[PDB]
């Protein structure tokens, strides 16, 4: 079974470790530096590797960076877009800093 999902378009980001953090809502603040947790595609829920997470913090809409969205391999305005369609209305998150294993 998969502890967290990516979508699959973000798979081979995540194993050339160009996506080094995931920004994450209330569901899933409970990952913690030092989890080894299994990973999946979102769309089939397939494996496709282990990561460890490496430190966590907590972020808002309105203090997201630049940098956070370098770690998630894109540009700011588009990290803001993929938050307002996945975490529509929100904004508290959660920052997952992960290396794949
Ligand atoms: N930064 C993020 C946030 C979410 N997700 C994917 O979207 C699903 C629903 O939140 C999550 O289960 C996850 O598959 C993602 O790939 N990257
Ligand atoms: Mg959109």
């Amino acid at each position: 079974p998969n502890d967290i999902t990516f979508f699959q378009r973000f798979q081979d980001d995540i194993l050339a470790g160009r996506k080094t953090i995931t920004i994450r809502d209330e569901s899933e603040s409970h990952f913690k530096t030092g989890d080894v947790l299994r990973v999946g595609r979102f769309e089939d829920d397939g494996y496709f590797c282990t990561i460890e997470v490496t430190a966590t913090s907590t972020v808002t809409l309105d203090t997201l960076t630049e940098k956070h969205a370098e770690q998630e391999n894109m540009t700011l305005t588009e990290l803001i877009k993929v938050i307002a369609d996945i975490y529509p209305g929100q904004t508290q998150f959660y920052v997952i800093e992960f290396k794949c294993l």
